[PDB]
């Protein structure tokens, strides 16, 4: 017969994941990872944390099953979750408005909720920050939904167009979801401010959109509580959001694909009664999530005496990359760019957008095997006192 | 404005996990469990296998990084893994018409293949048997796929309707995909003989369809080479084949969701080609798999030592199972049971097709604390020494 898979056309790279990959590959003994988002330490290790491992320690001579997770996961890992998300004493939390469902990773927490729209909602468009983290559009593409832009990044001064961003949300019809980056806007690094937040969050109950947050760097930018500030302004409003959240990165835990999809609703009954759904969606995926990453993150957040460790941990990391936010600017202008790169310093997160051309990032990798997503966007979190000099020597050869 | 959420509809109980949560809640003393398919011990209990905690032990001491795996996960997991299917020596493998991505679970590798097939080929028919696991129809419907049911089960002779099975699948068209469980046919635990499966891999290829193997019980049948023979003979004659793999059960690792779903045409370059498309699937999908589980697999298979001990592991739970059956027929004949069970000496797994009504079922659990699906499948591997006798006392006095 003809066959099935004859016809089948190659797909593209992964504009992140396919630069990872020429990386491993390279030979070269100086080249250098800006690419994909992991956090590496002052000697260029991607190390497992303290209290992480202590948590599986604890959790390998106390485990006696494997037997399946409920659908929706740990329950005190989702208890957590919601904690950490919108306060101790939130009024969702007290008025049993939102649900949790421990998902793989901040990926599988947006696969489950698109899955969830598509399939028990009449949304259609779904509002992306224009740029945005490139596998936004993948993953709601695929579960039937269009995918719309709106603007954001100011490329001139470096700096977050909000006059733009509301001009081009006001296309955005009555339930359609908008997207929002809850901090470290991912690639630009440049977050709204409180009072921007609570202006889009008058506006999007007003305009009647359905918030969607993707929450994957809470504790990078100012802290815990401070990073969620933005969320906790429209949880204050709406009567209906969805935030989808990762651990994947302030607990170090990549690997280990653990996240959270939590939905709330108006009431308890409408939030129960939507959750039964995004559960079917899940059984229809993976069935239930896995344990082990989960069972380290509910470990580590119940006690009190690891959650210490692992908050100062998370206080470090943030610190390091601030560090070499400095040291990367001050070194530049050391090395003979006469650019300024001091809006550098003002971006939050592990990213930042350099302002490189994708001529120059391939000039970068090629010849002098500095590897950055083609958009520009370099690791700053990658950057260690011992490669930053070659690496600013690399960037003003191209400029 | 008016909620998203306010037209959904509720969605309905699970029929195996809306089980579990049923018993959870029963507070009557002496409540038994047979529903979910877990694997316990013979003092009633679901442990963590030797082998596991040893080579989880390794991992806590070895691991220096929890960084991200590639889309397709841990390769040598890939590799152990096509070995275990086709054999150590099989020109499948030899001639590298094989890819395999680790996945969560064999649910999610059937999902994930579901994803692949509808969104890369014209593939839009898939044949299930008639009974199957419940959570077939659900996974390949959320890709839009159809699915359609083949004959299977002779309830009166308690065996393979093997005829009917083959007029039943007259309208497989070529390009259709037909689902066959590799061992232990869930519910029924009648799988064919060696004789046929060769015809039915004969008239699979004479048909054109395409096979899709769901392998969840390895070993729990005769042993690990003898239940792939059906696989085998299947691989022997086709271009095109897809195995959806599941450690869950032979490994005892339910709750870490390690599976395995293997790609296979007709040469390396048409794997390859159809591979990276599966990768941009599960990308869109939960990203990269969870790392720890599949660790523990690969770590096991990968070490003689600890592979031996896995080994014996897997058949002391397969020969416990068995006396069960054995037990299971001779105690309902002791407490008066004048149906003849003998057929269920002659079923493979955990699962026994018992032939009791949705409403015997439901009166042993209303009115015994005894806990089955509604279909009667009884978990055999849930029975013990000590729950066996008030066990069949119930079933006895709903007869
Ligand atoms: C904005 C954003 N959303 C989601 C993710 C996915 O996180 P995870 O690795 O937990 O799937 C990332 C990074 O990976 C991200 O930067
Ligand atoms: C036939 C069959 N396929 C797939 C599965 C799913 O297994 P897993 O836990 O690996 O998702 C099961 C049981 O759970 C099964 O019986």
């Amino acid at each position: 017969h003809v066959g099935t898979f004859e016809n089948i056309t190659a797909a593209p790279a992964d504009p992140i994941l396919g630069l990872a990959d020429l990386f491993r590959a390279d030979e070269r003994p100086g080249k250098i990872n800006l690419g994909i988002g992991l956090y590496y330490d002052e000697t260029g290790k991607i190390p497992v944390l303290t209290s992480v491992k202590k948590a599986e320690q604890y959790l390998l001579e106390n485990e006696t099953t494997k037997l399946y997770l409920g659908i929706d996961g740990i329950p005190e890992f989702g208890r957590c979750t919601q904690e950490l998300l919108f306060g101790k004493g939130s009024a969702l939390i007290n008025d049993k408005r939102a649900r949790t469902a421990q998902t793989p990773g901040g990926s599988g927490a947006l696969r489950v909720a698109a899955d969830f729209l598509a399939k028990n909602t009449s949304v259609k468009r779904v509002w992306v920050s224009n740029p945005s983290w490139p596998n936004h559009k993948s993953v709601f593409n695929s579960a039937g939904l269009e995918v719309r832009e709106y603007a954001y990044y100011d490329a001139e001064n470096h700096t977050l167009d909000f006059d733009a961003l509301i001009n081009s949300l006001n296309e955005a019809q009555a339930g359609d979801v908008v997207l929002f980056h809850g901090c470290c806007h991912n690639p630009t690094g440049i977050d709204p401010t409180l009072e921007q937040w609570q202006t889009l969050a008058q506006l999007s109950v007003e305009k009647g959109w359905l918030p969607l947050f993707d929450f994957a760097y809470q504790g990078f930018a100012r802290g815990l509580e401070e990073d969620a500030e933005g969320l906790r302004a429209f949880a204050a409003m709406h009567k209906e959001l969805i935030v989808a959240s990762s651990y994947s990165k302030n607990f170090g835990l990549y690997n280990e694909r653990v996240g959270a999809c939590t939905l709330v609703a108006a009431d308890s009954e409408t939030v129960d009664r939507a959750f039964s759904q995004m559960k079917a969606a899940i059984r229809a995926n993976y069935s239930s999530p896995p344990a082990h990453g989960a069972s380290v993150v509910a470990t580590i957040l119940s006690n009190d005496a690891l959650r210490a460790i692992w908050e100062q941990e998370l206080t470090d990391m943030r610190q390091r990359i601030q560090r070499m936010r400095q040291l990367f600017v001050n070194t530049l202008q050391e090395k003979g760019a006469n650019r300024d790169f001091s809006f550098i310093i003002k971006q939050n997160g592990m990213f930042s957008f350099s302002g490189l051309t994708k001529e120059q990032v391939l000039r970068l990798r090629e010849e002098f095997g500095v590897y950055a997503v083609a958009s520009g966007r370099v690791n700053v979190a990658g950057m260690t006192p011992d490669n930053m000099a070659p690496l600013c020597e690399a960037i003003v050869a191209v400029l």
